């Protein structure tokens, strides 16, 4: 039907549908009387996989024989979403496969529907895991991405009374057709024993074993022939384990626990033991299959010359321990040459200046669980801090602040201090981002080593969030310049030419309406609920957070509800305002925030005077598959954290890519987003990041806006006296405490700017044809927020590899 | 090579080669290069398993058409072992694949080794159970087996220090290439909870639910082209299930432990929650499958007539309550017409005598469990007992004796009384034991109701036991009376004939002589033992037992060493005593039992003036794969157990077919095979039944023996002292007291007996030609031990359906 996505060839189709039924014979044991929608499913993903293997085992036995520098991505988050499109897409098979499907009378969208997201993160830092694995394929580097095969991913969200239930995320009940054991290389992974000291160095004895058995996934670059590998470990017990019998077997899922189930925690860290292991089974097992890799390529100087360990965040930065011990504990290095190799294989990426999401171990911990890697910190740390000594001399608190054992109560290893020491290259994610981790936080290791410290800008893959998730888009965009783009985003700069070209000006906003309607009808059919699709679509989808500031954007709502209500009969532009996303079960807050905007939609949603000029929806269940549903439908963007609080976003991106207007405040990538479209083609408001720090100079007091906005003592005193909650009158309490009194995110010094701000946005709107105009001047500037430019800069910059975008033979 | 192993076919080898590296290909991702002979097996299992598809499709398809009465075997045990060569076997596809496999380059019987048996039972039972699969679908019956998918079968023994060690059997770990999921088949089982009583009937309400998914393993006929299906049920948490957040997730392993590990007991009953669970747990889910089924054909009068439920001993009893459950609570029929339905449905097989043995479950445990079944049990006894009163006036103690209910300390319920009351057909194994049950521990059933009990003489499927296991024999065979006694077992009569044949003669000592080698070189390999391959081949296998008297055997060969050790220059028939077999973990005499064998093992093997004249041996992890290795090498075969103890034996018939003598007590099947092969072709010796009953008159007195037989008391002293544990004297002091003291199984008593019968054994073996006659008249009587035979009576006799030997079209 539409040119991306590829031809469909007499011999293709003809090839796809004798595959298809093949597979639904001999794979599913079925016939077409009694197949399930399942089954289906099941016999497509394995047709298409089919066309995976070569390119595979050709692109491994590449690398095997060329023998490049390699790249490992270690992260305790991949957030995959759906596999099938994403594969057909990368192959050129989806306008085939749909013709195929098609001629057997079914509807692939349907089929498509059947597959379980791999919900094997929790927001940003995870899919952008899932971009750069993409990105890295797409630029024919020799990339694996390292982690966990969690057994249960993200939980799913059901609302039930207003209120985030949580469920199971039994992701690989159905069997995942996108994996392949490979037991040939199970691993042994030790735990807690003791240190021995002997004549010839020291030794780690007296341990306890799990095994790691990696699956590995394929991960195709954009028709390119390459085919990486993401490899996820799963913990098994040893057959001897605790071996009354009965007793003695049932307790192998003690052991198996392991990686059992992601931690739910987006920017916040948990002291658990079990995380703890999570993170050095990933490590463990990785770094042996890395030294095995680079040994059947003794000389360990080459090491860095053919390995890159990236450490995503601090969760592997067991790594740098980890590799020491094995270094010098097991291949005989001497201490200053292990080290050198370390600092030399290993990068960090920062993703969070939030304190309470920063990794800090109590000692005891580490202690008990991994005795020698904490003799190694030990050590690490003497050295370190001789070295700030010799820089500083005489400054003694700049040794407690830079040190990576924290005094206290109890004793803690502050995570990201070791993996500064311990790395080459220590990089934030968005400009503004690394100028505040130079500035603040890692200020006394920025004056010690300069030359460490790099931005990163992040960036999304434009195959799943253009081609993928808005078809529509990328065949218009491609009738006037070409298909390039799609691995050269930059050549969206060329639209800037069509800003005035009426053509396409129409067919922007007839691909807008069509999405719109498309999910309009995808809420009725699975939700059974009403909106109307000529509203402009307001909406925030992210992590529920403190700092994202989902409560201004509710300030916001309440605040056209009451101005509808005190004049009725005045025009206002409608809006629908779409707010999703999880909150941590753990987070009080954030589920109060949840119900807040649940109980806002409750009087909103059946207020007779409101009509359908006023909709609040809370979008259930947020997660990769539904973004690629929503973030096509957008109108308007909020990207609305207090400044200096989102290291970077890319769900800002996303929005930006796929036509939607940003109202923002100049936080994280927003920020960068505004320079490239130009800051007329941006809704800016609020405090800056010198702002925010002038008030804090003065004290932050709440009251004081209280007193001075009518408006806003308004929406506060329907809250405190159960407006919202009629049966519940003080249900809210905590939320108004807060504000009032705690808000450590000023939601209350933007209110004012931020309701004007939005005035203008619906100005705009009144204005298609302006409208539209703007959002062309956003699609023509988004390029620079391809995860194709942010990997070309880390391999040239970090990795020292360079991109290829040659193909492999087919 | 050899006829009975089906053509090799230009066409078909090509065809073969070709699926093979399809396999190896696309569904393992490997070339030639990196694969491992374990991604060979797979790739040969994948493509034998495709040629099962398109017979199992036709074969369900043909039954929903048909609707013939469906046959339900219910077990907790399928000992299956390897699938690869038994689907060759029977899909006549062993040569072909042999040719294949050796043009590729690779050795077929090498990769067979890799795969690992399907452990899914103790011994005898569950055998049972798996020779039965085969024999339903050889003799076209419309049959499914119905158990537990355990994710650990029947632990692996490793010997260390002479003693048993236990490890898990995780036969799961590498994936099973002969199961598919079927999770459209999903169903839930109920616990707990509590009964209500409403104006229309009891409710089970407030219960905790488990899934249950079904994956369904082909059960191919012999070249019939029937494929019948076990289904096995695998526990699954519900996704609400607990739903901090983290311990909910771990606890859903409390919910799936139900199917995690089959309970190791041979004829022993240990009455813990978790095993009545599994008893529930596979009978709900499978009678929710079987009553969907049925009404996929409202009128339950016409259950009976489509569907058998064989209960395979008591393990499986609470379906007789459970259907009551869903007839009256949940269908809506009256209590007299539901338990006529039940009756007519149901049929149970009893395994054992030894009151150790029976299932007798404690009320409080049911009650909190069960409780709308205890009340089914409860109403069923009361309304059975009135049956009796009215029958037998005044017979108070009947009424105590045939209870349900069990009175004393803990009120049990006695589920083999549960069993006869529900079941319109009763059967023992054997006819000896078939009369036991009707003379002795159900005798006062027998006189309420004659009609119910019967004999059904246990079977062993010709294809394992002799196509399979020893193609040589098979062949030689096929050589002089064609192929079709394989499928009608009774055909090798013919053989009868052959008894003065010089050529026949000669073949049939060949054959054995080559087993013999093939596996001394086995032990060598595998093992690094070294035996004389011209030595009688001595051989007890089977669960180790009190009752199965091992200990006698061991008192023989310490009985020899005895007599070389007093004569060295004397000659006698070389042997070599193969002793192997399992030991419950919670069976301390049995646990030392093997710890005897080994122990003297250690002295003889390595006394010099023994040589290589006698060599005691514990083969290590007896299972059905070593079975099919050694029975076929065995010269002379042990079934030793005390008159009336041995229900049946299935080891017994084994040995027979495969060309050993046996040495043997009138116990279960042993007698029926002595009638068949006539009494002068068998070695019997010892204690009939009635011997046994006098003695226990009596009062039996080992010490009578000890005084009276100076050899005896020898070795008793031997014992004692501590000859055969020099660093431990009294190691085997419980052995020796439970022996003098304490001997249910009456050892001493057969001993002189043994001794006397086990030297005429060697006088025979002196003479190659006369040994190999008697031999020949076993193979030819052993027909009636085809479990063909077996399942024909059950059809005819118990089931109502006519077993067929027609071919299903290709
Ligand atoms: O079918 C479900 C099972 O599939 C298996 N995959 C096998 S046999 N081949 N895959 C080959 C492959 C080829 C190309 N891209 C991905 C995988 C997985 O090992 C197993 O974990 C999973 O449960
Ligand atoms: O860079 C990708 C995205 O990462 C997000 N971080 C997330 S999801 N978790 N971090 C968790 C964390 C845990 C422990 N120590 C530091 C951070 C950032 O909030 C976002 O601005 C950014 O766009
Ligand atoms: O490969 C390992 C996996 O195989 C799967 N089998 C599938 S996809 N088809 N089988 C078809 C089949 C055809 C004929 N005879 C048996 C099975 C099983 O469902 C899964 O449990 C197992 O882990
Ligand atoms: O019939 C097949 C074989 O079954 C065996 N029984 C075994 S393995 N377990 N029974 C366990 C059991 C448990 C509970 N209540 C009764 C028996 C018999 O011992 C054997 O003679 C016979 O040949």
């Amino acid at each position: 039907q539409i040119s991306v996505r590829g031809l469909a060839g007499v011999e293709n189709v003809t090839e796809l549908k004798k595959n298809f039924n093949r597979h639904l014979h001999f794979t599913l044991v079925k016939d077409r009387n009694v197949a399930t929608p399942r089954d289906y499913y099941f016999a497509l993903a394995h047709t298409v996989r089919d066309h995976l293997v070569g390119r595979w085992i050709r692109t491994q036995q590449h690398y095997y024989e060329k023998d490049p520098k390699r790249i490992y991505y270690l992260s305790l988050e991949f957030y995959m979403g759906r596999t099938l499109q994403n594969t057909m897409v990368n192959l050129a098979l989806e306008n085939a496969c749909d013709e195929a499907t098609y001629q057997l009378g079914l509807d692939m969208e349907e089929l498509e529907e059947i597959e379980e997201d791999a919900g094997l993160g929790n927001g940003g830092l995870g899919r952008l895991a899932a971009c750069f694995l993409d990105s890295m394929a797409t630029l024919g580097l020799a990339a694996y991405g390292y982690g966990i095969r969690y057994e249960f991913g993200i939980f799913n969200q059901k609302i039930c009374g207003g209120w985030q239930m949580e469920e199971a995320d039994d992701w690989l009940r159905y069997g995942n057709p996108w994996e392949k054991a490979r037991p040939e290389f199970t691993l042994p992974v030790h735990f807690y024993g003791r240190v021995e000291h002997t004549s010839q160095g020291a030794k780690w004895v007296d341990t306890q074993v799990v095994l790691a058995m990696p699956y590995d996934t394929p991960v195709p670059g954009y028709r390119n022939n390459v085919v990486n590998t993401m490899r996820l470990w799963s913990a098994k017990a040893p057959n001897d384990f605790n071996l009354g019998y009965i007793q003695a077997v049932l307790d192998r899922n003690l052991a198996e626990n392991i990686s059992r189930v992601l931690y739910p925690n987006d920017n916040f860290f948990e002291g658990k033991e079990l995380r703890l292991k999570q993170e050095y089974f990933v490590v463990a097992a990785t770094l042996q299959d890395i030294i095995r890799r680079f040994k059947s390529s003794t000389n360990f100087d080459a090491f860095p010359d053919k390995v890159a360990i990236q450490l995503n965040d601090t969760h592997p930065s067991l790594a740098i321990p980890e590799l020491m011990r094995v270094l010098v504990d097991l291949e005989r290095l001497d201490w200053d040459k292990a080290w050198e190799v370390t600092v030399k294989t290993c990068a960090y990426t920062n993703h969070t200046v939030l304190p309470e999401a920063l990794e800090r171990w109590p000692v005891h911990l580490l202690e008990t669980l991994l005795p020698r890697h904490l003799q190694i910190i030990y050590e690490i740390n003497q050295r370190f801090l001789n070295r700030v000594a010799a820089a500083f001399p005489g400054d003694v608190d700049r040794l407690r602040r830079m040190s990576l054992v924290e005094e206290g109560a109890v004793k803690r290893i502050n995570m990201a201090h070791l993996c500064i020491a311990g790395s080459h290259a220590v990089n934030g994610v968005a400009r503004i981002h690394s100028e505040i981790l130079k500035k603040t936080i890692f200020k006394d290791f920025y004056e010690l080593e300069p030359h460490k410290f790099q931005n990163k800008t992040n960036g999304i893959t434009p195959r799943r969030w253009l081609v993928l998730c808005n078809p529509g888009l990328a065949e218009i965009i491609a009738e006037r310049i070409g298909e390039e783009y799609i691995s050269d985003l930059d050549q969206l700069r060329k639209l800037l030419s069509y800003v005035d070209d009426e053509a396409f000006i129409r067919d922007v906003a007839k691909v807008k309406q069509e999405n719109k309607l498309k999910f309009a009808a995808y809420l009725e059919r699975e939700y059974k609920v009403h909106i109307n699709p000529n509203s402009l679509f307001d909406v925030q989808v992210k992590r529920i957070h403190e700092y994202k500031r989902q409560l201004l954007n509710c300030l916001h709502v309440i605040t056209l509800y009451n101005r509808i209500k005190k004049e009725p009969n005045k025009f206002v532009v409608p809006r629908t305002v779409m707010i999703g996303g999880k909150a941590a079960p753990g987070y009080h807050m954030a589920k109060m925030i949840i119900k807040l905007i649940t109980a806002i939609g409750d009087v909103v949603n059946h207020d007779p005077v409101v009509g359908d000029r006023l909709r609040v929806i809370f979008l259930e269940n947020y997660r990769v598959s539904l973004a690629e549903k929503v973030i096509p439908a957008a109108d308007l963007s909020e990207q609305i954290s207090t400044a200096g609080t989102e290291a970077s976003g890319t769900g800002n991106m996303k929005f930006m890519l796929n036509g939607a207007l940003t109202i923002g405040t100049m936080d994280g990538a927003n920020v960068e987003m505004a320079e490239e479209a130009g800051e007329e083609n941006f809704f800016i408001f609020g405090m800056r990041v010198e702002d925010v720090d002038r008030l804090d100079q003065r004290g932050y007091n709440a009251q004081e806006y209280y007193d001075r906005i009518p408006e806003l003592r308004q929406i506060i005193e329907q809250l405190s006296s159960g407006f919202f909650s009629p049966k519940q009158p003080d249900l809210f309490k905590d939320i108004v405490n807060m504000l009032m009194h705690h808000d450590r995110f000023k939601v209350f010094a933007d209110y004012e700017e931020y309701v004007k701000c939005q005035e203008r946005v619906s100005a705009l709107y009144k204005n298609p044809r302006e409208w539209t105009r703007m959002v062309i001047r956003n699609i023509a500037t988004s390029g620079k927020f391809s995860s194709d430019r942010t990997i070309a800069q880390y391999a040239r910059e970090i990795w020292g590899v360079e991109p290829s975008r040659q193909r492999l033979p087919a």
